[PDB]
C-alpha cells in the first residue's frame, strides 16, 4: 500500500515589543504598553520520513 | 507586567505687567492697572522613571 504521514503544522512565532510612554499630536498621554505581531506564520512541515 | 506612570501636567507660568496712567485718542484718562498673559502653557512632563 502507499504510505501514510501525519500532516504537521508548525506553531506561529510571535514577537512582542514594549512601548514607552508617549504624547501624540492631540496631547493625550499614552502610558507604557505593548503590541504583538507574528514574524513567521504556521505552515505544513513536509515529512522527514514517508514510511 | 508593563509599568505604570502618573501623567503629570506642569503648571502654566504667568506674567503680569503694570501699566501707568494714560490718555487714549478719545481723551479718557486711564488710571494705573495691570494685564496678565501666559508665557509658557501647561504640558505633560514625560517620566524621569518608567519603573
Amino acid at each position: 500500500n502507499p504510505g501514510t504521514v501525519h500532516p504537521q503544522r508548525s506553531r506561529d512565532q510571535i514577537a512582542t515589543v514594549w512601548i514607552a510612554p508617549w504624547v501624540d499630536s492631540d496631547n493625550a498621554f499614552h502610558q507604557p504598553g505593548r503590541v504583538s505581531f507574528v514574524v513567521s506564520p504556521a505552515d505544513w512541515v513536509l515529512p522527514a520520513r514517508v514510511n
